[PDB]
């Protein structure tokens, strides 16, 4: 089933396009994925200059289809099992305080590329906030990522809360509303009551003169 | 309390000094673990020359007190309650189909340093093996360590296996078996059964002519 295109290492493509306030720019990422050890490792660059927004409040947007689930918990793995015709991936993203973010995902395999293709649209962002401000340190926080199923729609919803460190000490939230549905008619997987949990590293390339973050992420299902 | 000692980042020394199958080398590691996050970086060099065995085999032997143990489990970590005094670890790694490592190390702080001191010998290994030849990748899986009391000797024991990939697509065994004993006299904690999960990424440094190996792992305590 689409668990067995996960056994090795997959090469993943990350395309997103965004506006945010107007600001419009876009994202692209390579790398690999090794769901048997929930391990990410991708390099992403703005294509169209300086990025807009900071690094960090983009990296929820740019595969949990890579997650590693234990033996146990194989039969709540809605996103594998959504694989290879993959499944859409929508989300709002509020910003306690500021703007909000929608995205629209399709995460589906193109040959053997697992492939992330993304819309992005940001309104209400304050000009000098901690986004638009560029106020966000250069890091990432553990969080767990809270799954249910949605029957009604054959899918998932996911609901978390992710801490953004501000250079000053204070902590930036950004609430996120999450939503999955398949794109094909095949049987899914419906999950009980479930969590993501997190581990993230961000870093840069020394010789990299475009603007870019290098990710090293490990993702483990757990609560079951 | 040792492990008031872990909060914030602690500098880490690691010696090891080994002979495997007569072939002699050394190995000196530093870098820095942080175990609120259960996180650990080191960059270790062969001071002799060329290693004769490869890295990810020493990856094992080469500071369980940094791992992070959740709130709920404080009271199961032997490996900070040790602290500062240290305690012994032992192991055997029986490589599967091959030889044998034998390990003793101290794990202690020397001022503000925590230090792992490791001798090594290995016996029995195969000349075209895939230890000394040399046909293991350079990668590194996810791990369960799984840990109990060892009330006899005021300390623990744990068991796992390691797999080590090797270039011909097989997967070396290592079977890991380990004690542990406080150097000193004080109080420490005996925990009830569960496990370490283990998290590694191997990397080299592009401008190193030593032959060396760079590590990134997340420790953190789980099954209770
Ligand atoms: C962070 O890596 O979490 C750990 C252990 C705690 C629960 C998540 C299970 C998991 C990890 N590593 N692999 N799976
Ligand atoms: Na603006
Ligand atoms: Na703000
Ligand atoms: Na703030
Ligand atoms: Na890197
Ligand atoms: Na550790
Ligand atoms: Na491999």
């Amino acid at each position: 089933k689409g668990e067995e295109l996960f056994t090795g290492v997959v090469p993943i493509l990350v395309e997103l396009d965004g506006d945010v306030n107007g600001h419009k720019f876009s994202v692209r990422g390579e790398g690999e994925g090794d769901a048997t050890n929930g391990k990410l490792t991708l390099k992403f660059i703005c294509t169209t200059g300086k990025l807009p927004v900071p690094w960090p409040t983009l990296v929820t947007t740019l595969v949990q289809c890579f997650s590693r689930y234990p033996d146990h918990m194989k039969r709540h793995d809605f996103f594998k099992s959504a694989m290879p015709e993959g499944y859409v991936q929508e989300r709002t993203i509020s910003f306690k305080d500021d703007g909000t973010y929608k995205t629209r995902a399709e995460v589906k395999f193109e040959g053997d590329t697992l492939v992330n293709r993304i819309e992005l649209k940001g309104i209400d962002f304050k000009e000098d906030g901690n986004i638009l401000g560029h106020k966000l340190e250069y890091n990432f926080n553990s969080h767990n990522v809270y799954i249910t199923a949605d029957k009604q729609k054959n899918g998932i919803k996911a609901n978390f809360k992710i801490r953004h460190n501000v250079e000053d000490g204070s902590v930036q939230l950004a609430d996120h509303y999450q939503q999955n549905t398949p794109i094909g008619d095949g049987p899914v997987l419906l999950p009980d009551n479930h969590y993501l949990s997190t581990k993230s590293v961000l870093s840069k390339d020394p010789n990299e003169k475009r603007d870019h973050m290098v990710l090293l992420e490990f993702v483990t299902a757990a609560g079951i």
